[PDB]
């Protein structure tokens, strides 16, 4: 494409999992022959400037969804041009954050362009790309250096320039020689990890490179040169390696990503001058990456002093390892993933081969050089044995260093704990598709019985009655009777007794209104049963949807709706703690149902704390509230009482859940305290405060998200590992058990994000109800009873226009009842789903936003009509801006129409009975059920996750949607059809100042206790003892951020996968 | 035959369904006096309900169609093209306030989409803002929209049959229908629409009607959203 | 011919008239009396067999003024 070879460095900005369009900017850059260094998302500026520098590129490509843009830009040229980068363009993403005025103004800053959405439709997409890269078609070899000087120095901008003339062969031959003449003085050892493509050699450098820094105390310097391999035709490169590393983030590691620029080879070209130049930059130790490459290759051997073959337990026979060159020449054999099935004999099979291959017989395979490492486990000890062997080994090979301060411990093997879902429950989707089948066929079966039991002693009295008598007839029904099961049977007893109680105007102690009468006189029943004659259609009905509040749940998991509360529960989030107490007062004004769901900032998101750093400051307030301390969250609930039973608050958290959760329950129980030094008018004893906190935690009502597996499926929200985060929410339910904590659900199993994805109902509710099994499964092998936490589940699913719409929440409730009572064999509190449905936000269209309140109405009707458990209704105007005042009001005023106007939602079943309801039910049902034979026979969820089946499967039907939305064959009112003939088309600076004020303040009323206690949660980590427990103190003298970070460095942070 | 002004002057679900199939009936039952055949003039018969947000106006449309298509066969033996009941439904006027007028799209969205699910001949959808002004071009493009989206985006009309098989749809089939008879019945008894008319007896039950829902409305006990709840608080106008 | 089948995003065919699926054939008759098919007496689920497939005839209500000023709306919006 280009005339140079063009090379960009693509990420998102800070705490910005957007990456929706990212990976489709790489693919054209990709394609028009660019070498792309990309970092995924969620980066600050010093890294996305560090990777710059040191790849040496031409241009740079962020794009900034989250808003704080132009803090983030500004922050970005300032740190280039300081740093020897000023000649490196900036790109900014085509979002329709970026106002105009704002283009302007980073555009005259240092910026080289920022796309409008006006440049999109104009140019078109790949037209922004060509015309990107033809501004970074530059040379760079030009401001290489032309002696040896610099770079021996120690200059690593130096270096990375000057590699770059090495790369072209732009450098003087003269000049060459010196170097590697500098380079064999040096004598530095040189690592080569090679092995097949995927197999975890990025993940493991990364791992190793950790282990280096850690022993020796950031002691040695290290560089990297990792290789991908470049596709044929277009020239260009995808160089995904450096997204993986985490721990190259330091002064004294260097890396550059280099493209075999062949079609066959996988190493680069210029591979032998680049590592001399490293050698001459007298750093301690050069590692090297090679591509994805077969079995019989081993091109990396002859350039490196050590080599280490990467490969995974899935490698077929025993037999092919004969066929492994590098099983020949590998000085170290690391089998990855030891996680997966089959590791422990592929490690048998490996180490004895490369037995044969050295010809050892006098030795145990066991002491053969081959390990057995799991990258993705933080601290894994495999991976140690592995470091521990390549530093012996690295040590006779001339390199000096210190006595290690890492565990040196013995063995080849990992000792993986981290069990979640055992593989001999594997096939756990599949086994529930089983349940649920099977509870239809039990259905038909019974019914047929039931009718024919019928049909005999009916035709008996007729005969009876007609004098001549068959008492043969009797003998036949009888038999009927055995056959019908006892369940069954007094379903069919019990439906007279339950015709009477629906009669009434009241359900007779206790008594309930069954009756709602209209203005025109009509009495509209509550709960309206069918006038079945047939006992084959009754014990049909009684048994695939029952009256709401029996079993199977499939009309709702309550008899009646409740009077008090609607399910009504409306966002809020915006700027610090009080402006959003401001607007929880002001949505709550007038209503006892006092129902709240907080909106976080994308600071607090990941859990930090606010600062002064421009990266994270334009992001304070911004699209939620900023929490950091436990006041803040104090302040944020303020006026509330959380432990009143009418009062519930939701609140949207995943990775950072568990301590914001901790938060939140100090905030409920020192509200009590403050209740008690107010009412008594003295502080409450030892005793009293115990029997306090104790009444606390029972009775608080409310929802936190913490829906870990939902990230790495597609929001890349993940600041944990998934392994960590999924053992602190267990920590999580097992407090929630020792302290019986009955009333608040530990997880909202959430599908919204999957939906807005672009995934279509059938995957969005096969996918939430697959993930919230997966759970299930996770606490039942870690060994808690399914009475204990099953209560505790909550969901949310997103409603829309699709049919399937109308049927998603009584579905999720059978498929639940059926399964937690036949599977699981759970109690009725646990066989009841409750859910949260919020209206579709892929709906909502930027043209003509006043028909969008058309749309959520239809969507707010079938949620109540399929009596749902909470709602919230989307404003019309969030296709543009934020939630407003007048825009929220109408919002809000779509479910008061509907539950207090509308005349067919005073009837609380209006679904039961139609043919189309019953139909639509069935069908979605058996999908969903199908799907979960598709997940299990890839593993289970994690399994398929592996792959990114999901996420796959959730960008074809995104495609599949956009695709038929612009050809017009699905329409979209007032975007491909009806359009309008005329018209063609948040954070207070003071707030974020509070914040800071407000933080430091904190921070320094805990100064004594701080490091004691964070040091106290590390401890509980390494003693694996519960998470939970000791956030429930850390969270009254440590910040958000103070707690995460120490997580951190015990926890370990997610890496960036596909 | 009309029962929308009816309707507009107070009238609930089942007196307009009421009055103005007794009204179409006593145009039958005229032409027949004059000596016409019932298959002459009976296909020639228009009729034109006013929707609203009352539960019996889900099944208006279905109970004025069995009503006709019963008593055209049975009583007065007509064919199948007489039997045959085509109506026009308009939403309710009565339901659209002053106060917040930017809610009455949701409520005109409920009623169109009753009236299409029940299978409306013709479909006629009020603009938002005609409580108060003359409705713009703007707002009839809004009222527009509403029967756009429903036949087109929305997912459950793509079945023509949703209210088939409901508990809910069939008993109020039912409930509606024989109030409808027995007020029949007190027409009848008072001397048919015209002896009623000479009582002013349509007239009187009419204004009956509309003053319980005004004290109702005016009490609080019917919630009107924007209206006597959830007022908005910037000001009235 | 006219079809039967809409198909959705998800790939589910919706039909457009839903039959009920009684064994008992007192339910049949009772439901084919009271509430047959769309098309068929009594009409209870309408008076055709199906909905018109051809997009909704707009109606264009004008009347304002003289009739010269009429006619000329009629004539604007039905060009
Ligand atoms: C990408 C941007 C968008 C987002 O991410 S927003 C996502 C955040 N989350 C949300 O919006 C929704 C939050 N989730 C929740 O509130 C809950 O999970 C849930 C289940 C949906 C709703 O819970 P609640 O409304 O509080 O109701 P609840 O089940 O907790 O009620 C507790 C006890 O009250 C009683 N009750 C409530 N309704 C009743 C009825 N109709 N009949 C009889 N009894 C009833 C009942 O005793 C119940 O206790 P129990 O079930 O007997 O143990
Ligand atoms: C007036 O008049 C009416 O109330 C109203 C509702 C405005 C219009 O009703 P329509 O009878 O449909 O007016 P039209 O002139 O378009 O009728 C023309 C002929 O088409 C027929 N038709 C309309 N919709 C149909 C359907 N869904 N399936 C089968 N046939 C249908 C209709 O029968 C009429 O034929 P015909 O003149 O009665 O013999
Ligand atoms: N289940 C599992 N996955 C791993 C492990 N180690 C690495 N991975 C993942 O395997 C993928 C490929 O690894 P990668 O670092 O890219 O290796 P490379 O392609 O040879 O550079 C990444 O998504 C890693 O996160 C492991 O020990 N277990
Ligand atoms: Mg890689
Ligand atoms: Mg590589």
């Amino acid at each position: 494409g280009p005339a140079n070879k063009v090379r960009f460095v693509t990420a998102a900005s800070l705490f910005d999992g957007h990456d929706a369009s990212i990976n489709i900017m790489r693919r054209i850059l990709q394609s028009q022959g660019c070498e792309v260094i990309h970092l995924g998302h969620n980066r600050s500026v010093q890294e996305v400037v560090t990777a710059a520098l040191q790849e040496d590129v031409q241009g740079i490509a962020i794009s900034s969804y989250q808003g704080g843009h132009v803090e983030y830009f500004k922050y970005m040229i300032d740190l280039l041009r300081e740093h020897g980068g000023e000649h490196i363009q900036v790109f900014g993403g085509g979002g329709g954050v970026i106002v105009p005025d704002e283009i302007r103004e980073l555009q005259a800053y240092g910026v080289a362009r920022i796309y409008s959405p006006e440049d999109g439709q104009r140019m078109g997409l790949a037209g922004m790309i060509t015309d990107m890269a033809q501004r970074c078609d530059i040379d760079l070899t030009r401001y290489a250096p032309t002696t040896l000087d610099t770079v021996v120095a120690g200059d690593r901008r130096a270096l990375a320039q000057l590699i770059t003339a090495l790369e072209n062969g732009k450098a003087d031959p003269e000049l060459v020689s010196a170097l590697h003449a500098q380079a064999k003085a040096a004598a530095v050892p040189v690592l080569g990890i090679t092995g097949t493509g995927g197999a975890g050699k990025s993940s493991l450098t990364d791992e190793l490179i950790r282990r280096f820094r850690l022993d020796q105390d950031d002691a040695l310097s290290i560089a990297v040169i990792s290789i991908d391999p470049s596709r044929r035709k277009s020239g260009g490169a995808l160089l995904g390696d450096r997204i993986r590393m985490n721990a190259i983030n330091h002064p004294n590691i260097f890396m550059r990503s280099l493209a075999t620029r062949e079609a066959g080879s996988e190493i680069s070209q210029a591979l032998p001058d680049v590592i001399a130049a490293c050698k001459a930059a007298r750093f301690d130790l050069v590692i090297v990456e090679t591509s994805g490459i077969g079995q019989g290759d081993a091109a990396i051997v002859p350039h490196v002093d050590l080599s280490l073959y990467v490969m995974t337990p899935e490698f077929g026979a025993a037999s092919q390892l004969e066929k492994i060159d590098m099983l020949d020449f590998a000085d170290f054999v690391a089998i990855n993933k030891f996680d997966r099935k089959g590791a422990q004999d592929a490690w048998r099979d490996v180490a004895k081969q490369v037995q044969r291959n050295r010809e050892q017989w006098h030795s145990r395979a066991e002491d053969m050089p081959v390990y057995g490492t799991q990258a993705s486990r933080f601290n894994d000890d495999g991976v140690t044995m592995l470091y521990q062997g390549l530093v012996g080994a690295l040590g006779a090979r001339g390199m000096s260093l210190k006595p290690g301060t890492l565990p040196n411990l013995e063995g080849r093997i990992s000792t993986g704990q981290n069990v979640i879902v055992p593989p001999a429950r594997s096939r756990y989707l599949a086994e529930l598709a089983d349940t649920v089948r099977a509870y239809h066929r039990r259905v038909v079966a019974q019914s047929k019985l039931a009718r024919e039991r019928q049909q005999l002693r009916a035709a008996h009295d007729m005969l009876q009655g007609a004098g001549h008598e068959s008492a043969a007839l009797e003998t036949l029904a009888s038999e009927r009777d055995v056959s019908l099961g006892a369940v069954e049977r007094k379903l069919l007893a019990m439906w007279p007794q339950m015709q009477q109680a629906y009669s009434g105007d009241e359900y007779v102690e206790i008594r309930t209104g069954l009756i709602s009468t209209t203005l025109s006189g009509t009495k509209i029943r509550k709960v309206v049963l069918p006038r079945f004659e047939d006992e084959g259609e009754i014990l049909k009905w009684l048994m695939r949807e029952n009256v709401p509040g029996s079993f199977p749940y499939t009309a709702g998991v309550f008899a009646f709706k409740r009077e008090g509360e609607d399910p009504t529960r409306m966002f809020a989030g915006e700027g610090d703690a009080f402006r959003t107490n401001r607007r929880f007062k002001l949505v709550s004004e007038g209503m006892e149902a006092k129902r709240l769901s907080t909106a976080f900032d994308s600071v607090t998101l990941y859990g930090e704390d606010p600062h002064e750093r421009p990266d994270i400051y334009g992001k304070v307030g911004n699209s939620g509230v900023s929490i950091a301390t436990l006041e803040d969250m104090k302040v944020l609930y303020d006026g509330f009482d959380l432990t009143n039973p009418s009062t519930s608050v939701s609140m949207t958290i995943n990775g950072p859940a568990p301590t914001i959760l901790a938060m939140f329950m100090n905030t409920a129980i020192d509200q009590q305290i403050d209740r008690f030094r107010a009412d008594n008018g003295r502080d409450p004893t030892a005793d009293e405060e115990a029997k306090i906190r104790a009444w606390v935690l029972q009775n608080v009502r409310g929802t936190v998200q913490a829906d870990i597996l939902k990230e790495d499926q597609g929001q890349n929200t993940c600041i944990f590992s998934t392994e960590f985060s999924l053992k602190v929410m267990g920590d999580i339910q097992e407090y929630f058990v020792h302290h019986q904590v009955r009333n608040f659900y530990s997880v909202s199993i959430s599908g919204y994000h999957i939906a807005e994805a672009g995934a279509n109902p059938i995957s969005q509710l096969a996918f939430t109800l697959a993930n919230g099994f997966t759970y299930v499964e996770a606490y039942l092998a870690r060994g808690m009873h399914i009475d204990d936490f099953a209560p505790n589940l909550s969901f949310f699913f997103s409603n829309g226009m699709d049919p399937e719409y109308s049927v998603l929440g009584r579905v999720a409730r059978r498929i639940w009842a059926v399964t937690m009572r036949d599977k699981y064999g759970a109690n009725d509190r646990s066989q009841k789903l409750k859910y949260h449905i919020q209206t579709s936000g892929r709906s909502l269209h930027a043209q003509e936003i006043d028909f969008n309140d058309i749309r959520t109405t239809l969507q707010a009707l079938i949620a109540i009509y399929d009596n749902c458990n909470s709602l919230h209704t989307n404003a019309y105007d969030e296709a543009i801006t934020t939630p407003t005042a007048e825009s929220v009001r109408r919002a809000l005023a779509i479910q008061l129409i509907i539950n207090r106007e509308w005349g067919v939602a005073k009837c609380e079943n209006p679904n039961q009975g139609s043919f189309l309801i019953e139909e639509l039910t069935d069908l979605v049902e058996e999908a969903v059920l199908q799907e979960f034979e598709r997940i299990a026979e890839r593993g289970g969820v994690l399994g398929a996750m592996e792959t990114g089946y999901q996420r796959g499967k959730i960008q074809e039907e995104s495609l599949y949607y956009e695709q038929l939305k612009h050809d017009g064959t699905l329409p979209i009112i007032g975007v491909n059809t009806f359009r309008n003939p005329n018209g063609d088309p948040r954070s207070s600076e003071d707030e974020k100042q509070s914040q800071l004020h407000r933080l430091t303040e904190f921070h320094g009323a805990h100064q004594a206790d701080a490091e004691a206690m964070l040091a106290r949660l590390r401890q509980a980590v390494i003693d694996n003892r519960n998470v939970f427990a000791v956030l429930m103190d850390a969270v009254r003298v440590c910040s958000l951020g103070q707690i995460t970070h120490a997580l951190f460095e015990v926890g370990g942070q997610y890496r960036r996968n596909m």
